[PDB]
C-alpha cells in the first residue's frame, strides 16, 4: 500500500542503496528501478519521494492541503526544534507564516521601499568591486555581505558596515551550516541524528555554528526589547514584540519569544544564502558561456544604457535577462530535495497509502532537470526559457522556491535581489575567469540539502 522502494534492514533502512555523498544521485539511481514515486529509509526515518514534475505537482499542488505538513532537515532542527516559521506545524504555522508574509509587506518588500534598498546596496557593491583595481579576488563575502544587508536591513533595522568583523563571521556560520548539510556526513546526519548528536565530528562544528547565529539573534531582540516604542516599529522584530504584547492575554498564543528568536533567524538564514549562492554560481556559469555574457551586455546597453541604476520594472524589457536568471536557477538547483514536507492525514495518492506524518522529499532538482519539460536538461542554456522568436517562455517545471501551501513566500524578495543585482553588476563590469573557460568545472563541489558550487577566484573589470 505504500509505493514500491527498496527492502530495508532493521534500524540502517536502506544504508546499501545510498551514498551519502550523493543522496540526489542516489535517489534517483532508485528512482530509475522503481518509478518516480517511491518509499525510502533514511534509517530508521520513513521517507516518501517524489520525483519528476508530475508527481512533485500533483502532490503539492493538486493535493496541497494534505502535503502541507513541514518534515524535518535534523541538523537545522537541533536549533528550531519545532519553534519559527519554518519548522513549525498546524496553528503555529498559519500564524507564523501569514504574520512573516504581512510584516515583510510593511517594511516594503515588493514595494518601492525595498527596490531602494536593493540599488542603494547594490551601489556599495559596485564601490566594493571598483576597489579591487581589476584583482583576481574570492566573490564569496562580497556577494553575501551585499545580499545579507537587505534581509538585515528589514529585520535588524540597519545594515552592516563591510568592514564589521562580527558581520563576516555570520556569514561564515551560514557558509558553514549549509556546507557541512551538504557533505556526505551530513546526509549521514539526516539517517542517523540520534546517535550521532551524541558524537564527535563535524556535527559538533556545526552545531557551534548554528548556536553563534541563535546567540546573535537573541542579543539584538534583547536589545530591541530595551529600547522598544510600540507606536513606531523600527525592524521586523519590532512589529512581532509588540504583536506579544497585544496577545499576552490570548492564553493560546503562538507570539513568544522563542517563536521570534526562531523565525528572525529563519528570515536572517533565508534571505542570505541561497541568493548569494546563485549569483555565485551565476557569475562562474556566464564565465563559462563567454557567448551568454556578451548577449547580457548587448541588451542591458540597449534598454538601460549606461548612465543610471537598473530597476525592477526594466525587467518586463528585458527577455534575454530574464532568461539568464531561470536558467542560472534551474541549473543551480540550489535546494535540491527542498525543505521536507509531511502527510497532515491519512492520505491517499495515485493509489498508495500514506499515513498521518510520513515524511516527504519533493525532488525539485528532479523538476528543474526534467527531460519532458527542458531539452538538453544537463547544459546551461538560456534557451530553455526563450521562444523561437526570442521572447520569455515561462515553465512549469521552473519550481527553484517550490511549490504549494509552504512554498517559499521569500520569492518575491529573491527574485528582486537576483534582477538587480546581476544586472547592476553586468551592466558596469565584464567578468575574467583566473583559468580559461574550457576549463572551469561548472559541476557541483557538493550536493546535499544543497547545491555548492566549487571555490573560484574571478576578476570584475569596468566597461
Ligand atoms: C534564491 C533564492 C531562494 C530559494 C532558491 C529558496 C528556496 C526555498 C525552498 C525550496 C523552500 C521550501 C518550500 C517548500 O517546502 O515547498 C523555501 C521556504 C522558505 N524560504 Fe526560501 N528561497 C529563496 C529565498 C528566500 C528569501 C530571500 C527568504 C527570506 C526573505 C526566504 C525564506 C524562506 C522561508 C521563511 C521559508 C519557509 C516557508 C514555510 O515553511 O512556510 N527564502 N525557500
Ligand atoms: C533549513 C532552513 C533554513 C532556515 O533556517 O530557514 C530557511 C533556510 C532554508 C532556506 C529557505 N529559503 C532559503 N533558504 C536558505
Amino acid at each position: 500500500k505504500l509505493p514500491p522502494g527498496p527492502t530495508p534492514l532493521p534500524f540502517i533502512g536502506n544504508y546499501l542503496q545510498l551514498n551519502t555523498e550523493q543522496m540526489y544521485n542516489s535517489l534517483m539511481k532508485i528512482s530509475e528501478r522503481y518509478g518516480p514515486v517511491f518509499t525510502i529509509h533514511l534509517g530508521p526515518r520513513r521517507v516518501v519521494v517524489l520525483c519528476g514534475h508530475d508527481a512533485v505537482r500533483e502532490a503539492l499542488v493538486d493535493q496541497a492541503e494534505e502535503f502541507s505538513g513541514r518534515g524535518e532537515q535534523a541538523t537545522f532542527d537541533w536549533v528550531f526544534k519545532g519553534y519559527g516559521v519554518v519548522f513549525s506545524n498546524g496553528e503555529r504555522a498559519k500564524q507564523l507564516r501569514r504574520f512573516s508574509i504581512a510584516t515583510l509587506r510593511d517594511f516594503g518588500v515588493g514595494k518601492r521601499g525595498i527596490e531602494e534598498r536593493i540599488q542603494e546596496e547594490a551601489g556599495f557593491l559596485i564601490d566594493a568591486l571598483r576597489g579591487t583595481g581589476g584583482a583576481n579576488i574570492d566573490p564569496t563575502f562580497f556577494l553575501s555581505r551585499t545580499v545579507s544587508n537587505v534581509i538585515s536591513s528589514i529585520v535588524f533595522g540597519d545594515r552592516f558596515d563591510y568592514k564589521d568583523k562580527e558581520f563576516l563571521s555570520l556569514l561564515r556560520m551560514m557558509l558553514g551550516i549549509f556546507q557541512f548539510t551538504s557533505t556526505s556526513t551530513g546526509q549521514l546526519y539526516e539517517m542517523f541524528s540520534s546517535v550521532m548528536k551524541h558524537l564527535p565530528g563535524p556535527q559538533q562544528q556545526a552545531f557551534q555554528l548554528l548556536q553563534g547565529l541563535e546567540d546573535f539573534i537573541a542579543k539584538k531582540v534583547e536589545h530591541n526589547q530595551r529600547t522598544l516604542d510600540p507606536n513606531s516599529p523600527r525592524d521586523f522584530i519590532d512589529s512581532f514584540l509588540i504583536r506579544m504584547q497585544e496577545e499576552e492575554k490570548n492564553p493560546n498564543t503562538e507570539f513568544y519569544l522563542k517563536n521570534l528568536v526562531m523565525t528572525t533567524l529563519n528570515l536572517f538564514i533565508g534571505g542570505t544564502e541561497t541568493v548569494s549562492t546563485t549569483l555565485r554560481y551565476g557569475f562562474l556559469l556566464l564565465m563559462k558561456h563567454p557567448e551568454v555574457e556578451a548577449k547580457v551586455h548587448e541588451e542591458i546597453d540597449r534598454v538601460i544604457g549606461k548612465n543610471r541604476q537598473p530597476k525592477f520594472e526594466d525587467r518586463a524589457k528585458m527577455p534575454y535577462m530574464e532568461a539568464v536568471i531561470h536558467e542560472i536557477q534551474r541549473f543551480g538547483d540550489v535546494i535540491p530535495m527542498s525543505l521536507a514536507r509531511r502527510v497532515k492525514k491519512d492520505t491517499k495518492f495515485r493509489d498508495f497509502f500514506l499515513p498521518k506524518g510520513t515524511e516527504v522529499y519533493p525532488m525539485l532538482g528532479s523538476v528543474l532537470r526534467d527531460p519532458s519539460f527542458f531539452s538538453n536538461p544537463q547544459d546551461f542554456n538560456p534557451q530553455h526559457f526563450l521562444n523561437e522568436k526570442g521572447q520569455f517562455k515561462k515553465s512549469d517545471a521552473f519550481v527553484p522556491f517550490s511549490i504549494g501551501k509552504r512554498n517559499c513566500f521569500g520569492e518575491g524578495l529573491a527574485r528582486m535581489e537576483l534582477f538587480l543585482f546581476f544586472t547592476t553588476v553586468m551592466q558596469n563590469f565584464r567578468l575574467k575567469s583566473s583559468q580559461s573557460p574550457k576549463d572551469i568545472d561548472v559541476s557541483p563541489k557538493h550536493v546535499g540539502f544543497a547545491t555548492i558550487p566549487r571555490n573560484y577566484t574571478m576578476s570584475f573589470l569596468p566597461r
